[PDB]
Formats: structure tokens, C-alpha cells, sequence
């Protein structure tokens, strides 16, 4: 097919990422500018976390009471001059500006989007992998205990637009975080109680541009004449565990290459989640909506 | 699941990617100390990459024939102050050695093994994601004119292992490379024309992985008292279009982890492969292949 979970190289993010320790709690933060990040449950003693008061916390705090540390490239123990608290996040002001600051700007992902992760452990980057945002607000990630402050982010042209600090396993296998303003994703709390998790849904866009994909890619035994209206699309899809389609211009694009109608994508998607007649499509026997049509168009067609 | 595809942060090979140029061809290049490897079809021009005669190429070749720049970090123009070619690679000698130069080595990836890979265009590195090695000595990448020469590498503690530079686009969906002692992959040669390509097959020690990683995720309906020794297995996995499995200490771990013998899933995946009977297993009705037992160690300690 061509298409892989592709994330972008981590170079520049890896020179950020910093390690925060307070107390007996560590964890990792993003050192930016003057300013490093972190979750705030750092604060939080580790027989407590159900039921932290933040505020008190934040309180109780001098400058002195967070380490940071960068072990990365040239190390350095980063003198903390103020804290704030915003939502979910620290902000800790330190003493040097980070000399390796990207470009950078600051932005909240929607569900279908996806994104890059940098996975750090102590300060350390160990892995990186790609992830959409679900339509519920989690993230089907990979992430282990001292994983928080891990950071998920974007990049347009030089510039890196972060847009996630993991916080959070869910009941299930699956992740959540905050955005850089603080806000968690989907009005999860960081608290360690159980919450209810809101149900997923197929990503519509997504679905639709992996099978503009299989027809790149010759596979078009789905397609048919027959249409279907993008508002009856979106009112069949509310009644059946779907996001409604917004089109794109980069859905658009994949209809001139191909000569195939979105609504003709959209019959077909209708009739495939009734089952898949024993066919695949790209090798699956399931609807696949972990590709973007800007994955698409990229990968496939170098747009 | 936990399980993703999870490749190496990519920092420290970024900083070796170069861009190579020789004629109007243009692609990547590994710089590692004063030698820059990049693919011989560099010198080939886009009408002769059919029946390229890269020993005449390379004769015809001078030092000033190549350019080699870099972008990324601190930029860059190196002066070749001598070129080689080791079987489908180029190593060019620059005058001074790439200060960002990581711990490595070079080894060869095996089939079923995973590895990350940097992909890159004119020098510039854009994307990474990790692959298997299938047991055709393809890979399911994804690559684009433009992308050869990008690099494919595991990471040991603090120490680099190079093992792959991209090469070529095979007529179904894949894409192989060399080894950078110069060898292609599998029986393939850096020729633009149609090759016979070997028949796939699933890796069965990344399946046994993928199951464990099922057990230890409370998904073990398929589990059974059955078993089936690596010795009878090898011989159904010859027929039906499966690697022989070879244990390793990754996989005994899990075996240890989950107290389910090996034997067990090895029994499970000869009824898995003739269908799953409308069951599922961590999401697929298919049998799982791109991930290894050291993935399942790691993500899923
Ligand atoms: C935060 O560093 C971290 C993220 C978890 C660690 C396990 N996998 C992760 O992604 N740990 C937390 O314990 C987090 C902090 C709360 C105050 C929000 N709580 C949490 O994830 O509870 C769920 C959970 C913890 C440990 C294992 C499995 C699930
Ligand atoms: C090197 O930049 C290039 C990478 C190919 C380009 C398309 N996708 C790729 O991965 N390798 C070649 O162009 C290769 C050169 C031979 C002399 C080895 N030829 C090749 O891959 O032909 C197949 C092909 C070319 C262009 C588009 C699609 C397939």
C-alpha cells in the first residue's frame, strides 16, 4: 500500500525535553525558551493521587522545590526562578533560555488528527510513534509508568506546533493528555479514580481517505455508481458510531487524482460496515481510519 | 493493546544525512567520520538506470563529480578528495570528518527483525517509521523518487546499528536496499527493470510474539492444553507460508511472563491460520506478524 504510521523526525524536539523532579516524584518536562513544562501531578506525593488539591500543592511550593535537569546533549542543572500553575501543567520559569528552542507554536488537536510522540523517560528519549487524536479524546499510545510529560506535537513548515502532554492511562489500553494551554483532552481529570471514558467512533474522513488509497493503489472492487449526499451520509452516521464527513481540499485532491466522488466513498462506506463479502480492501478486513487524507496525499502522492 | 510501531528517536542519525549530487541526479547520503556512503546510481543518468554500467560510470568519475552538501544543524559544502565504490554503494572521502559522528557499527537485519528508518529527500530529513524485514527481504516502506539513500538503523545502548540504504520500489507495493558492506538485500540488483520477487511469508516468532502479547493483555480464548513441538511446527510452517520458528531468549521471557508454553502458541497458530471462526484477537481475524517478541518485552514490560 505504501502507507506506514509515519512521524516526524524527533531531532529537534529531543534537545527539549528535560527531566522535573520534585520531591519523590520525576517525570519529564519541555524546556522552551525560559520555560519548562510539566504535569503538575509532579507536586503530588505518590499516596495521594486520587484525591490531590493542586492548589494546596502549588502552595506549598518555593522555587526550590523542583529540580531540573537536561541529560541530553550538553547536560545542565537549570536553576528554577518561578512556577505557575496552568490547568493540568507546570509552568516553571528557569534562569537560561534553552539555546535549541525550535520555532514553535502552541495548538490543540482535533479528533482524526494526528500527531507525533516523543516517549521519554527520565528526562531520556526512547522512542517515537505517530497516533490520532479519537473522536473520545484518547490516544491508542504506548506508554509505561514514569512516561508523563512525554510531549506530542506537529510540525508545519521549520515550525513545531506542540500539542500534547501525556498525562493519563485509561481502563482500557489507551492515553490521554493536556493541551499546552492546560486543558486535558475530552474533560478527563488528572486524578487517579476512575472515570467514565466516552465511546469512540470511526474516524468518516479518515476511512474515506484510506480508500481513496486502495484506489491509488488499483484496489477499487468497493466502488459503485450509486452516491450518497454528504448531509445523508452525517445523519446516517450519527446512527451508527461514525464522526460526521467535513470535507477538505485534501479530500478534494484525492478525487481529482482519481476520478472517484467523495459521495461515491461515502455509498461505499455505508455498505462496508455491513461487512466486507469476505474481500479486503489494503490487506484488512475492517474500515481503517488511522490514516489522515493529508497522510494520504503526502505518502502516496508526494502533496 | 500497548503496542505500537515505535521507531528510535532519530536526533543522532539526522545529524550524518547529507545530500549528494552528481550529474542531474540528486539523493541522500550517510556521513559518518570523512566517508560519505550514498547509492551508486547516483552516477547513472534517469535514461540508463535499465542496463547501467556503473564499472565505466565509476571510471569516468572524478572527485569533482560529486557534490555533497549539508543542511541540516550547522550548514555546510564538503570538499571528495576521493570516491569508491563497495558493490552497490559509493563511499566518498570528504576532507573532514562529520563532528556529530554517533557510536556505530554496521550489521546486516534479519528477516522478522524490525528497525527504524529515516527517510529522507535532497539531504532533508522527513519522516520516520519502523519496518520488519519480510522473509523476501523486502520492506513495506514508504518511499517516493527522491528517498534513496535513506538510512535504516537499530540502536544498541548508546551505539548505532546501520543496517540498511534505500534503493528501490519493487512492482507490488515494496522496497529494498543494501547493506553497507554494499550487498543488496535478497538477490535483487540496482538495475531499473522487472525482478522476480520471492514469495512473503509470515514471520511465526513475531506471531508468537503478538500472541503473547494478546495473553498478557487478558485476551487468551485461543490458548489450549494442545501443543505442537518447534520440530513439527517447522515442518507445517514450510507448507503453509510461515518462517520455522527459532526461540529466543525475548520469547522465553514471555513464555515465562505468561507461563504459556511456546508449544501451546505454536499449536494455536496452525488452527488461527485456517480462520478465526468470527473471533477476534487485540482487534485483527488475521494473524499478526509486525511485531517483535523484544516490541512485546519493551512496550508491554
Ligand atoms: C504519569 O506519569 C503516568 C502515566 C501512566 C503510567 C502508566 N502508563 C501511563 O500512561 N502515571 C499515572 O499514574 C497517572 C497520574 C494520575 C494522577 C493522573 N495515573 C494513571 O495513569 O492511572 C492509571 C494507571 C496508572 C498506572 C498503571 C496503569 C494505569
Ligand atoms: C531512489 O531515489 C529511488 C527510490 C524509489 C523511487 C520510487 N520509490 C522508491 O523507493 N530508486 C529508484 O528509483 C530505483 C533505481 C534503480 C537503479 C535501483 N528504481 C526504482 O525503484 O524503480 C521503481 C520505481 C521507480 C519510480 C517510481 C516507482 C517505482
Amino acid at each position: 500500500s505504501g502507507l506506514v504510521k509515519m512521524s516526524h523526525p524527533s531531532g529537534d524536539v529531543e534537545a527539549c525535553m528535560v527531566q522535573v523532579t520534585c520531591g519523590s516524584m520525576t517525570l519529564n518536562g519541555l524546556w522552551l525558551d525560559n520555560t519548562v513544562w510539566c504535569p503538575r501531578h509532579v507536586m503530588c506525593p505518590a499516596d495521594q493521587l486520587s484525591d490531590p488539591n493542586y492548589d494546596a500543592l502549588l502552595i506549598s511550593m518555593t522555587n526550590h522545590s523542583f529540580s531540573v535537569q537536561k541529560h541530553i546533549g550538553a547536560p545542565a542543572n537549570l536553576r528554577v526562578v518561578g512556577h505557575a500553575m496552568q490547568g493540568t501543567l507546570l509552568k516553571l520559569t528557569v534562569d537560561v533560555a534553552n539555546p535549541s528552542t525550535p520555532a514553535y507554536t502552541f495548538t490543540t488537536v482535533k479528533p482524526g488528527a494526528a500527531f507525533s510522540v516523543l516517549a521519554c523517560y527520565n528526562g531520556r528519549p526512547t522512542g517515537t510513534f505517530t497516533v490520532v487524536m479519537r473522536p473520545n479524546y484518547t490516544i491508542k499510545g504506548s506508554f509505561l509508568c514514569g512516561s508523563c510529560g512525554s510531549v506530542g506535537y506537529t510540525k508545519e513548515g521549520s515550525v513545531i506546533n506542540f500539542c500534547y502532554m501525556h498525562q493519563m492511562e485509561l481502563a482500557n489500553g489507551t492515553h490521554t493528555g493536556s493541551a499546552f494551554d492546560g486543558t486535558m483532552y475530552g474533560a478527563f481529570m488528572d486524578k487517579q479514580v476512575h472515570q467514565v471514558q466516552l465511546t469512540d467512533k470511526y474516524c468518516s474522513v479518515n476511512v474515506v481517505a484510506w480508500l481513496y488509497a486502495a484506489i491509488l493503489n488499483g484496489c477499487a472492487w468497493f466502488v459503485k455508481p450509486n452516491r450518497t449526499s454528504v448531509v445523508s451520509f452525517n445523519e446516517w452516521a450519527l446512527a451508527n458510531q461514525f464522526t460526521e464527513f467535513v470535507g477538505t481540499q485534501s479530500v478534494d485532491m484525492l478525487a481529482v487524482k482519481t476520478g472517484v466522488a467523495i459521495e461515491q466513498l461515502l455509498y461505499a462506506i455505508q455498505q462496508l460496515y455491513t461487512g466486507f463479502q469476505g474481500k479486503q480492501i489494503l490487506g484488512s478486513t475492517m474500515l481503517e481510519d488511522e490514516f489522515t487524507p493529508e497522510d494520504v496525499n503526502m505518502q502516496i502522492m508526494g502533496v
